[PDB]
């Protein structure tokens, strides 16, 4: 799967190693090993969530058949939530999720496509 | 909804509070209120727009039920080029828009998704 | 069409006009005009590729009726990692693609929409 994330946390506010813990936190989460899970962090950025500015994240999780029906991801979101709010010491209103189901055919690795492997 | 803007201008040639004024603008558009508007915006990146890097801006906006229809699209352009053309010094050449529909179950909030809300 | 590169390459080990070849390169892939590709890149991100934060990088690439196939995108594929692979110094395991189709009712130009021009 893949996962991004877009903070107005400086740098300095986001604890070292986070983005392998999400990796690692994305496997049990989503049921797929932790050596397919992808995770790109963009800290210090200009953000409103809510119309507000203070300290927030927005997270974008893509996978293949695990992510598109309202009654997981509602599980999914529960644990995310739990990680991200605990690590980044957001409450639970500055964070949202997004979900994107992908197919085979929109993935690209070792230049060919995943409908391939 | 759900904005993102990228940008090849540095930071010190956004204005300060566009994230902000960006929250009440697409408010203002969309017919969504401003306390459910996020603006995430990544300046300083390398960007080229129609081959050409001179500075230039991107946006996505994301939204139920008000982004899937051509003629409102249309409507909704118009007005966000005439907010970042004036508020990012660039000419209408130098920015364009990506519209994406969502729906409730992609939507992850306060641990649940909006299917539940 | 409309690329972005996320990679944890710092800026310094990004070579210079990156961002220009690969609007030739693209136009050349894609069979689209190199004044009508868009390229972003966010260099100097946190990120872990397939469990391993050792340099990387993602593509996203966006466009209108030629991306949405997996035999095409398997060639689109090819030609993409053959390009980023030397021009970042990056080993084929250290890139993923994924390919996204878009309409002309999604895209926001010069203040309208594609469908009206």
């Amino acid at each position: 799967p893949f996962l991004e994330l877009d903070t107005n946390l400086p740098a300095n506010r986001v604890p070292a190693g986070l983005e392998k813990r999400l990796c690692a936190a994305a496997a049990s989460i989503l049921g797929k090993p932790a050596d397919r899970v992808n995770v790109t962090v963009r800290p210090g950025l200009a953000m409103a969530l809510s119309g507000s500015t203070e300290p927030c994240a927005q997270l974008s999780i893509s996978s293949i058949g695990v992510v598109g029906t309202a009654e997981d991801n509602r599980s999914h979101s529960a644990h995310f939530f739990e990680f991200l709010t605990k690590e980044l010491a957001l409450g639970q209103d500055r964070i949202l999720i997004r979900f994107f189901p992908l197919e085979s055919w929109q993935i690209g690795k070792i230049g060919t496509v995943m409908t391939f492997l």
